[PDB]
């Protein structure tokens, strides 16, 4: 078997659902480890899945329970992950992660016991280890050591380990995959180590609700609007709602993790939870995000023109992207205005835009996963997997 793990929200965690999905496809008996956060999202697409730790989403938690990610518990998580972990990985050829580092080295430790291969993926150029500085590097390996060193050696003894030091080196190896569209994501020339496979992305067979089936088939195609995992600006909803009608649009209104709701009883708005992006964004005009490594990417493969309002990370590396591709806004900044939303989604709805992000579109491959399963294959091999790939 194969097992896929992490620890992190929803963009750290459908590359991996992608991954496994594929390699069952494929013949491989893959299986997850992964926050409670994804039971459904894996049963859903069929995948096995073993629930690890506390809950990503602030409000899948009990009201003042820390996140996985606080400093503060970060000695139980480790210990969680040594729990959890052994039943799932037993049986397993490789091991493939990503996300929240003492989990993942953890994970790499187990696999290190068993002796079998670990590759951590990482999913925008800017998170590899190689684009860090000598002293970055140097710097995450000592906050690492220093902060949960000592509970991954004590469960490392417990299973016959040495102990190990360079936390942020062991988790991430010395050449995580690149999970990451290249037309999106560009790597530099001079990078001959790190394989760039293209972002893995499951071919999303999921039907629409009845309730959105109906709101497009209503009337003209709607904006879409969502903040995915993160934060959402001040005033998000009533600011999205009122700019988007500004341009004679209806509006789908994605909650997402931050909650956002409906400001007022109108039937130009349908409030939407998890929804199928691949199909929603090939039937909306336009798509306000806050991009999000895996929602820009599939908002460019659908062909959809863009507003990026980058709230964190990595999301200001997107914006740009799509700014630099001609295919969507940069919006200035992570809090629209009315009038700065109105704007950028003028410039978002134009004949041309349009043409251009319908070119991109074409140019975004959706067969990561394969050159992934094709990696995996290699490493096992140094069956149904390899006549598959044939
Ligand atoms: O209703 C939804 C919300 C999210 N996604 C997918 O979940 C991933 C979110 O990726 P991103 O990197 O933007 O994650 P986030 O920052 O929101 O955690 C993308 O593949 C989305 O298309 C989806 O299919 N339906």
């Amino acid at each position: 078997g194969v097992l896929i793990t992490g620890c992190g929200s929803r963009g750290d965690t459908e590359p991996l659902v992608a991954l496994a999905a594929r390699l069952r496809e494929l013949g491989a008996d893959a299986r997850m480890c992964l926050p409670p956060d994804y039971v459904e999202r894996c049963a859903e697409v069929g995948v096995p899945m073993v629930p690890v730790g506390r809950a990503v989403r602030a409000g899948a938690r009990e009201p003042g329970e820390l996140p996985p990610g606080a400093a503060e518990v970060v000695t139980e998580v480790v210990a969680e992950w040594f729990d959890k972990v052994p039943a799932a990985i037993e049986g397993c050829d490789a091991v493939v992660t990503t996300g929240l580092l003492p989990a993942a080295v953890a994970v790499r430790s187990m696999a290190e016991k068993l002796g079998i291969p670990y590759r951590y993926t990482v999913l925008s150029p800017d998170h590899l280890p190689s684009e860090q500085s000598q002293a970055e590097r140097d710097m995450y390996n000592q906050g690492a050591d220093r902060l949960f060193g000592d509970a991954v050696n004590s469960h490392r003894a417990s299973i016959g380990l040495p102990p190990v030091e360079h936390l942020y080196d062991y988790g991430y190896t010395d050449q995580p995959w690149l999970a990451a569209d290249p037309v999106l994501s560009p790597l530099r020339p001079t990078d001959l180590g790190t394989v760039q496979t293209g972002a893995w992305i499951l071919p999303d067979q999921r039907p629409l609700s009845a309730e959105l089936e109906g709101f497009l088939r209503a009337g003209s195609p709607p904006v879409y609007v969502g903040f995915g995992s993160g934060p959402a600006p001040a005033e998000a909803a009533r600011v999205a709602i009122e700019a988007v009608r500004a341009q004679g649009r209806r509006v789908v209104l994605s909650s997402g993790w931050a909650g956002l709701g409906r400001i007022d009883e109108g039937d130009d708005c349908l409030v939407v939870g998890e929804v199928n992006h691949q199909v929603l964004f090939g039937r909306v005009a336009a798509v306000v995000h806050h991009g999000g490594a895996g929602t820009t990417t599939a908002v460019t493969r659908a062909g959809a023109p863009q507003v990026v309002v980058p709230q964190k990370a990595d999301q200001p590396y997107y914006a740009g992207r799509v700014a630099d591709l001609g295919v969507g806004v940069a919006h200035d900044g992570p809090t629209p205005t009315v009038e700065s939303l109105s704007a950028a989604l003028a410039t978002a709805l134009t004949p041309g835009i349009r043409a251009r992000a319908a070119a991109v579109a074409g140019t975004i491959r959706t067969d990561g996963t394969t050159v992934a399963a094709k990696l995996l294959l290699e490493a096992i091999s140094r069956a149904k997997l390899a006549a598959a790939l044939e």
